[PDB]
């Protein structure tokens, strides 16, 4: 086909949310779970506060990640089943979602021999 742009003002609905990526992501893994943990995000004067986020995580691969609602600046999710897994913070407001912070890597589970002794 084809396509085309000019461009034409436009106004404004509902507030906006931050931008602003929750850092701190930290990660974890014991038992049989995944600790998630990471900062929080606060929005400026006007803009919309961080209600949650959500959590997106996939494998190394992946076709479409899923997404966890967390009403915490914490997380639990599953022993990756091998490949590593890219995990993605994202702070979401009563605007919508935000801004997805550094891609967490998370390597399957270490092949070693249990048991020694």
């Amino acid at each position: 086909g084809s396509s085309g742009s000019s461009g034409t003002v436009n106004v404004t609905t509902k507030k906006t949310p931050p931008s602003q990526p929750p850092g701190n992501v930290v990660w974890n893994a014991t038992d049989t779970k995944v600790l998630l943990n990471w900062e929080q995000v606060k929005a400026m004067e006007n803009e919309s506060e961080v209600t949650g986020y959500k959590v997106f995580y996939r494998t190394s691969s992946q076709n479409n990640v899923q997404v966890l609602n967390t009403n915490k600046t914490s997380a639990e999710l599953v022993l990756p089943i091998k490949e590593d897994y890219i995990i993605e913070v994202k702070a979401t407001t009563d605007g919508g979602d935000g801004t997805s912070s550094e891609q967490i890597r998370i390597p399957r589970i270490t092949s070693s021999g249990p048991s020694s002794g």
